[PDB]
């Protein structure tokens, strides 16, 4: 009835839809795992092959995000400046977070081209420390057991964030996530799950992993580039040069 619980079921039907997998199928593929001469298979490949086959992964990832970010109640209203000043600083974050649902905690893998594998499967792509940061941010992520609904919620938040430099209308920006807190509080007090809020992982820690991962991303772009029929050109633009 109230205009937070219409929020609640927009926010979760344009993360639903945003999906590429659902929860259950990914949660029933943790029985097919890639064998050694799989991994072996994997590693073995050029560092730029491997780096084709993550870059256009990632690609494809944040533009869910990007039609995520547009399905918001909000979004489209703010100025095109902000727009990018959002997603520039948030759909890598986002991209970081909706990766826990793929990542199985009891084998420390995640489903990458059809199968489970271990960290050691990017082995070519000479970036472990960088690779072993993102592992450990989805196994502690993993640790709420996290639902759909609260991945959702939990991600337009990590998305509309009024404290990100750049922004010229703060106070537009502001509103929609004062609506948003609301919602995603709501919901949690309803479903008994306020106790995953002490639990979240702090700001710093998600802003400063995708920076690392962002900036790695932009070596590699720069070395071994690769072209994107671009969802949103202006946030295209600010990466891609
Ligand atoms: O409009 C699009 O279709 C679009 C596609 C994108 F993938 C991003 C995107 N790629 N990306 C990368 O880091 C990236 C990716 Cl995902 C693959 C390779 C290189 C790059 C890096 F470094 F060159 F930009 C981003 C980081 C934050 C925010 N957005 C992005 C942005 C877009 O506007």
């Amino acid at each position: 009835l109230t205009e937070i619980e219409h929020l609640v079921q927009s926010v979760c039907k344009s993360y639903r839809e945003t999906c590429q997998l659902r929860l259950e199928d990914l949660l029933r593929q943790r029985s097919n795992i890639f064998s050694r001469e799989e991994v072996t298979g994997y590693q073995r490949k050029s560092m730029w092959e491997m780096w084709e086959r993550c870059a256009h992964h990632l690609t494809e990832a944040i533009q869910y995000v990007v039609e995520f970010a547009k399905r918001l109640s909000g979004f489209m209203e703010l100025c095109q400046n902000d727009q990018i000043v959002l997603l520039k600083a948030g759909a890598m974050e986002v991209v970081l977070v909706r990766m826990c649902r793929a990542y199985n905690a009891d084998n420390r893998t995640v489903f990458f081209e059809g199968k489970y594998g271990g960290m050691e499967l990017f082995r070519a792509l000479g970036c472990s420390e960088l690779i072993s940061s993102i592992f450990d941010f989805s196994h502690s992520l993993s640790a709420l057991h996290f639902s759909e609904d609260e991945i959702a919620l939990y991600t337009a938040l990590v998305l509309i964030n009024a404290h990100r430099p750049g922004l010229q209308e703060k106070r537009k920006v502001e509103q929609l996530q004062y609506n948003l807190e609301l919602a995603f509080h709501h919901h949690l007090h309803k479903t008994h799950r306020q106790s995953i809020l002490a639990k979240l992982p702090p700001k710093g820690k998600l802003r400063s992993l995708c920076s690392q991962h962002v900036e790695r991303l932009q070596i590699f772009q720069h070395l071994h580039p690769i072209v994107v029929q671009a969802a949103f050109p202006p946030l295209y633009k600010e990466l891609f040069s």
